[PDB]
């Protein structure tokens, strides 16, 4: 089964491009807020890190440092972190995200970019 952000990233390249554009402004309306800058959609997400700690600032607070790996030191480490950020989706009222957890950190663009348009579909508002 496919849908149409299938669609738009697998036959739509002008819509994929405003896809992104809009996905790198609306993370850093919020990481921007941790002196944080998202440049690269198809890397910075892939550790787990910023979204952890986008999920904390959409749901309006700070997630503490220490509760997952700031600092991921392996693979493992960061589809922890990555499940960690599905868990507080979830948490919130999301169901339970498309992708695998490794394909975030695996770099797969496609499943990057769902994840992150679900969370600026329901989250846009947040100030």
């Amino acid at each position: 089964e496919r849908d149409a952000f299938d669609t738009l990233f697998d036959h739509a390249p002008d819509k994929l491009n405003v896809v992104k554009k809009t996905l790198i402004t609306f993370v850093n309306k919020h990481l921007n807020k941790l002196n944080l800058e998202v440049t690269e959609l198809e890397t910075q997400f892939a550790d787990g890190v910023y979204l952890v700690l986008l999920m904390g600032l959409l749901e309006g607070y700070f997630v503490p440092l220490h509760s997952f790996f700031l600092t991921p030191d392996s693979f493992e480490q960061k589809v922890l972190n990555v499940s960690f950020a599905f868990e507080l989706m979830q948490d919130g009222g999301l169901e339970k995200p498309k992708p695998r957890p490794e394909d975030i950190v695996n770099c797969d663009l496609k499943s990057t970019l769902r994840v992150l348009y679900n969370l600026f579909t329901k989250y846009r508002n947040v100030e």
